[PDB]
């Protein structure tokens, strides 16, 4: 029952906080200590709140904080990166991307729901280590889903199944054709998430971009399911590696908490004898340059991408990318 | 005996596109995958190349025949058999001679003998729509064919039923990649995408100096593999009119059985499971000219001439339900 | 099944013999073939109105009916015995112990609701063989439940599970209270249907048969959970084993099916050259033998201490018990 | 290899009851069960016994250690490097010289190992109360032991991890069993039955020739092995103070972790759970009165008079927390 969902007598400073969830470069890290490392239930029930989600679907307010404490509690406190911080940053990315004016009643409430919805379980239960090393130690998860898509076909059975725990079920008023709906585009969105979808994704992107119709207001003029959840998926997609548009002091703390996890993997990989993965190998890293090659080829083509899509409103985004690119690059020792 | 010399008369025809595969369910007291399988894997001195226990064989072949549902009239154990067979025959075509490696040849056998293995009798959307835990646990994509895959290798775990616990690591690593590759392309909804690019294949065909089909990477072999085994599930039409019509039978039954359910529960009954509403002949036609011939066509034209006579008794037996629609 | 609010000819055929209900030896061979293949269905259905059960706990009767048939779906119709003929005649037998005057406003309505819904799921999904045999196969049921009370597990598991999907959740209006409660109950009663739990389970039931305490009225007195729960695992652990004391036209038919699985497990065992099991061997068998050693060593010893716990309630029962023992004596071929 | 030397000084006491395991779980990379493991399963030549390939030995120790969480405070690879650990030494217990079989001693080092795999960190209470997945499927029963098991046994299947590769059917089908019956014991639930037989088996006791303990039956053989991993799991108190000590502190951590989440749920606080409502010392004396001291007093009461200096350690520590409680 209390304001922000969970208690805290330092209830006013994470208030203040909360004050810019609205905006790009939140302090999610200041929010995750101020709320008792509950970052995701927090900015999940103000962004509930905030967009009247809670009235329009008729969750009760019980259900919500009871389902969003149990999803927190299945990301692991031990995973460096993709933990329940990761997940609260995506949802509030998320949050800003679909508020962008290029999109305004674009979509619909059931479709902003999907897509929150989706941003907050994308990652859930993550072990902190890739598909390919499920793959490679024939793990029961990689022989449940055929080697495809593990771990994201995975984070979507448990938050699908968590709603099934005592006062978990947050869809219980929604009719059957909302929830098969919302299901459908979450399943969708969420698959999109995996980084070996990365250029198809991003190919289809830049053909709506070449094809890109706007109505008589100036927003995105999305005709059909096809269009709408390609939009949904590259934006969520796009919030999953936003770290690196985000202001310098925010995206070197997810820098090192990347690493962290990588190196652990590269450990893990040596003990067994595996050959360790790229970018996992703390004793031939290169840190600063890696940055720079994601940036380069991967996070900047997306969201330079992206900003056409919506221009300009994300022109602001793309610099700080830019600018971010420059400083790791400054970085890097010769 | 008697029972023997008649069964194994049956099994003769082993090799020919239109075994009498209800024949052999009967005599082999309904274990015509068990019987049908070993016969092959000998057919292919499979157990002598990749060593497999005999013993073990018939362990597992049992165990996977025994997860067939003996109430599902159409997607059971003799169904399994048929395209087992069906693809035993695809492989032999004179296009593909000496293309594939045993490994190759083993994996879309297997991936035949286990690509519907556990089905319930109704359709994946059937198990979206009523919640349950094998399409919550599979997001609903591919529901039944992952579980297929899944109960397949899971039962290679059962005591003395692993057939590959001979063959070396890399070997296994790559046959599972292709069974996986092969049994999830015989998801319906995926049919359109197999036959357009399998289409866009036979435009780039290229044959050897061998007369031979050739396949160099394994993007290639494997939608080959895909396609066979595709072509083998949907070979019901271009078998002799006396089994087709039994296979007729049979899938309409299942798909009553599913209408009735669907009828039972409220929902809204799907197309062609309404036996009150049913157009058996006219569906069947429609099956041939919008799936089946589009398909068994292309597959023509990758083994030009080789399919020409089933290629044919389709053609043929399209004719006899056509001529069967009243008025 | 009906046409224009008035019943059509089966279903009025049906109706009529479901007006043996409440009788021991209702034709359930019959309502299964009447039904349409529904019997665990339609006898659910009866008794839940008959006893009240869908107002007493807000059940919606579409959900009942969606669960009942999704329940009724999950027993396999290619199994002659441990089907869902079995899983209706074990609820329907449940229902008429439950009515013995000895027992008259002992149970709350929740404890009658457990037996019952127990009785419903004791055996759904029963593959046709036994414990053992899925345990010397090695099969992942067995590898799952540590090889303890293997079916009996994975009974109740699906059992609870199906309330689960589309519209089936039957307990929806239960309060947590008294779902945990009956969780509890019904989990306690269908374990205990396992037979290796057969022996103990009997003696505690004459140990409470010799202090057996009444009201001076015959109604007996049970005040501990302890106490009430043992009586109910006793008692459908009688209507699991009835089938000796039912009139020997049912008697025999069900005798017919257990011997038609067991031999089925046999052939199966004898293919992949395992022992076979005892009295599994087609030829080698001992039918009208096999059953008087069932009613002389268990079946006989357990309805005699329960025809002492609500004497004299089941006194016609044994006395159809004896007969048909002496019955299949009498057939023995010398 | 500046550590490496304290490392393998610190296990010159893998034999002796007070292992400073914490000190190894630091030495060894957080790597204390696959460390211990391996150290006592050379000690008593397991590896060249059964034929267990060194890789395989250490890839499962490593993927078994990998499945317990670093983030739970208490149940953790150090716990269950522990529970090894003690295990091993009472094993070796005078009155058990040449009792047990090496497979028998292979069941209750192996059990011990995983005994506490993947454990989340909260009761089975807990687990239950929440509707969990876990419960769901164990039906509320030794939820979280089952569990523990499953996970244990199919981590044998991933890739070269079956440590018992080379075991006939007729040692596995034994081991196993062994094994579950010994970790299912581990569930508190079982502890007052579980030394009621104990205290019988000791007042009809009986030893053989050489004195040493006489156990016929598997019953009696797997029920001293029940007991013997459950003291070890119930060790804690008496190790030398400075070791129980922090191991209450652990489990005390994990018990207010629990009341933090009940408390955030709005669910009954359970007892002992509540941080604003504890008694850390007098519930250690609790613990220690009413089932550590009753458990271990009855097992030096078997394996007399080999766990005496164990029993007295017990009784100090007990008088230490009794003087820490407040009033
Ligand atoms: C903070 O940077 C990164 C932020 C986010 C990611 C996600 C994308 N894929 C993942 O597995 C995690 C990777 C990053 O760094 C990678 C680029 C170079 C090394 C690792
Ligand atoms: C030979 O009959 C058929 C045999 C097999 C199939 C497979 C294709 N999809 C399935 O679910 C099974 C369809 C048939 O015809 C059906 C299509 C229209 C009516 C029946
Ligand atoms: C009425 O027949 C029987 C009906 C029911 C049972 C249950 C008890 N155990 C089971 O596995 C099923 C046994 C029967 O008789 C058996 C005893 C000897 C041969 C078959
Ligand atoms: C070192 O202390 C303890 C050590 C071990 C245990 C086992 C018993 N149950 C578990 O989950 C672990 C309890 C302890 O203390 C408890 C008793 C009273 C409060 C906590
Ligand atoms: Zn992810
Ligand atoms: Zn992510
Ligand atoms: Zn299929
Ligand atoms: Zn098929
Ligand atoms: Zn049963
Ligand atoms: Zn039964
Ligand atoms: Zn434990
Ligand atoms: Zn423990």
């Amino acid at each position: 029952i209390p304001r922000f969902g969970v208690k805290t007598e330092q209830e006013d400073v994470l208030a203040k906080e909360l004050e810019d969830v609205n905006k790009w470069g939140l302090h999610v890290f200041r929010i995750a200590e101020l709320s008792g490392n509950r970052p995701l239930t927090v900015i999940m029930h103000t962004i509930f709140q905030e967009r009247d989600l809670l009235k329009t679907f008729k969750i009760p307010v019980d259900t919500l904080i009871t389902y969003l404490m149990t999803l927190e509690d299945h990301y692991h406190a031990d995973v460096a990166y993709h933990n329940n911080i990761h997940a609260a940053d995506v949802v509030q990315s998320t949050h800003v991307l679909l508020s962008t004016p290029a999109l305004e009643a674009v979509f619909t409430d059931l479709e902003i729901l999907a897509a929150i919805f989706a941003s907050a379980i994308h990652d859930v239960d993550h072990p902190g280590v890739s598909n390919q090393f499920l793959i490679n130690t024939n793990s029961e998860l990689a022989l449940m889903y055929n080697d495809s898509s593990v771990l994201e076909n995975h984070h979507l059975a448990v938050g699908f199944k968590l709603l099934q725990e005592e006062n978990c079920d947050i869809f219980q008023n929604l009719t059957k054709k909302q929830r098969q709906s919302l299901r459908k585009m979450v399943i969708d969105i969420v698959l999109a998430t995996d980084m070996s979808k990365h250029m198809n994704l991003l190919a289809d992107l830049k053909t709506m971009v070449e094809t890109k119709k706007v109505t008589s207001s100036g927003v995105l003029l999305l005709d059909n399911y096809s269009d709408r959840i390609q939009v949904l998926q590259n934006m969520v997609h796009c919030a999953d590696l936003s770290n690196p548009t985000k202001p310098l002091q925010l995206y070197r703390q997810w820098t090192d908490r990347i690493m962290e996890e990588f190196f652990r993997q590269g450990d893990r990989e040596r003990e067994r004898g595996m050959e360790i993965s790229p970018m996992c190998d703390k004793h031939n890293a290169s840190v600063e340059k890696s940055q720079v090659g994601f940036i380069d080829y991967i996070v900047h083509p997306l969201w330079e991408t992206w900003a056409d899509l919506v221009h300009p409103d994300a022109q602001d985004i793309l610099d700080t990318l830019e600018d971010n690119r420059e400083w790791y690059q400054s970085t890097i020792p010769q």
